[PDB]
């Protein structure tokens, strides 16, 4: 009894991960996600050049989950390219890479040059429409037209299968618009639902303060907070988009959790909160705990119970 | 040291209220509010029709939180229009009344007949922004022309000092124009923040079901869930509308998360699925572990932390 699967003309030995932006961002953290027993890793979402990125204190974790604004620090686009070209070992599992440029024509000269080695290596593109939009505009894909005109020129630029990385929706009629928009796309391949339920504020109250200095306290929350809408967005997609696959992400900290996702409609499962908390070793756990939840029902394949969540009457 | 706070040309003895739609349906319920030691209470939205509402079960609780489609069930208009004019004793606390249209010609109807019971009596209004509007479109405070018009019409056919309850935003662009929205009210002198973080989806494990009927198991969320939401739209209006009182509601379940709505802005803290859970008694609980934390502190008024929350440097 294995958790192993085929998608995008790849084998993955489970259907976990990390999140992009955990466990990522240096040659040291890829080569960790690589030695562990996650199904494949994801790259730190990147830009053109090399990003710090905003201060310190940026991240923060408590017991329901975490908060976060990073603002992009990372190694730059040549570091993950050449990650992916002559330093993965692809015999091990796949890759896929994140971009997050701050403009179209950014993310456009990006994927022009990840192509050629997506075809000869097989890494394989996660696009993240949280990517900043022009200041004092919503996140892309919280804008439509945006939305639309990066996915564009992106599968002009780039000609082969990708995904999306999207953050979460809250009312029925924006599902409705983003999967319309997204199912206009053929190379849009796969959508993974959530990013970070965006501009949270978590306060300490023994002195009375903001627990992440960049943007007056304000962050993505990932973790615990975020399970239910993260099965809703893939659930929301999932049945909106059948010529698509869904990759879940949010909230997982068990194989249960996992589980939940994968009946919702997800074909990999991500990790980002759990994994930053526990390091790398929780990918034996949850393993472990899908297998165990799977046998007590009889279930012998996800297939046999992926995006089969019952409704009522 | 008290709670005592005197806003809206009205007293209150403590911050503390439900939130609508929690334990103010039924004359008894309003009469077990009003029998409570919260310091106000406001009626579930209505319509101007008596509603059934969604089908059952269209509620779920669980450690973190809560889960709803309730759909609007109310004893109609001209029932909460007679417990304000006839049956509320406004000797024990203030009453909200909230309505919530179903487009903006039963608001404007409704707002014209309770006018003169809001001179008379001070029932206070709070229009609910979470009004369904033409399906297939958000919700109206995700429809910024339609709460512009709203607004404009509520207004003119009101002529009073109103309040609105809104939904959460996630983003700092979102965050602004709501802002930018809301400022061209005069007359409206209250901003309640948060309704339920949107269509969410609990899935029960074991079962493999959805936990409500409705909507194929989407659902708003409350709760646990949804404090550092909660707290973030608190403080983002609370910076953005300093001619306006912010009330605070969402995940508040002790005395600790009250103080920390009031740090981030909060002039009165509303109670929902913490309330639904606990019950009434869960006020004098809040009450007592809010003034344990002021006297550790040393602050004697709620002015004295009042959207007082620091950032970093
Ligand atoms: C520290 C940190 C950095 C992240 N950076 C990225 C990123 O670079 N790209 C991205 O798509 N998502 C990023 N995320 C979002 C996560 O990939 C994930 O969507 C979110 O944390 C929710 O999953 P979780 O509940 O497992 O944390 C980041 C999250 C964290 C906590
Ligand atoms: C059962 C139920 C019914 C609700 N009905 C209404 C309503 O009629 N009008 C409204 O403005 N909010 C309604 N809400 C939202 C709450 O007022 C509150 O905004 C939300 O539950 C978040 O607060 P909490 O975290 O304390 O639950 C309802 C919530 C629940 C749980
Ligand atoms: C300049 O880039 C940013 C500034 C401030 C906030 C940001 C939030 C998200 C992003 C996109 C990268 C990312 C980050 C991040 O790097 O902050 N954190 C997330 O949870 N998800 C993401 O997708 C860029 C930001
Ligand atoms: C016909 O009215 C509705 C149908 C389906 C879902 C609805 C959700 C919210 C509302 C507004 C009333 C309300 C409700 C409700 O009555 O379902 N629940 C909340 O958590 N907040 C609210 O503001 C009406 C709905």
């Amino acid at each position: 009894m294995c958790l192993k699967l085929n998608l995008l003309d790849h084998v993955f030995a489970n259907p976990f991960m990390n999140a992009a932006g955990v466990l990522c961002s240096t040659e040291e953290d890829l080569r960790c996600m690589t030695a562990s027993s996650s199904g494949a890793l994801v790259s730190k979402s990147c830009t053109s050049a090399p990003r710090d990125g905003n201060p310190e204190p940026r991240y923060m974790a408590f017991p329901l989950g975490s908060i976060n604004s990073m603002g992009l620090p990372n190694l730059g686009f040549d570091f993950y390219l050449k990650y992916a070209s002559d330093l993965h070992d692809y015999s091990k599992k796949p890759l896929f890479l994140s971009i997050s440029g701050l403009s179209v024509e950014e993310n456009v000269a990006m994927v022009r040059r990840l192509a050629p080695v997506a075809q000869e290596k097989g890494v394989l593109l996660e696009l993240n429409l949280s990517c900043p939009n022009v200041p004092g505009k919503p996140q892309v894909a919280y804008d439509f037209e945006a939305m639309r005109t990066y996915l564009q020129q992106v599968s002009l630029a780039y000609g082969l299968p990708f995904g999306v990385k999207m953050p979460p929706y809250f009312d029925i009629a924006h599902f409705d618009t983003a999967a319309a928009v997204l199912n206009e796309f053929p190379l849009v391949k796969f959508v993974t639902c959530v990013n970070s339920v965006g501009n949270g504020l978590v306060i300490d109250a023994e002195s009375e303060s903001v627990v992440i200095k960049p943007k007056q306290g304000f962050g993505g929350l990932g973790g615990k907070y975020i399970l239910p809408t993260a099965l809703a967005n893939v659930n929301a997609f999932y049945r909106r988009c059948p010529d698509k696959l869904v990759f879940g992400c949010g909230g997982v900290y068990s194989g249960e959790d996992a589980f939940l996702h994968i009946l919702a409609g997800a074909s990999m499962v991500q990790v980002g909160t759990a994994l930053q908390e526990e390091g790398p070793g929780i990918f034996t756990r949850l393993e472990d705990e899908l297998l165990e939840i799977m046998a007590r029902k009889g279930y012998r394949t996800l297939e046999e119970f992926r995006g089969r969540v019952k409704t009522i009457e």
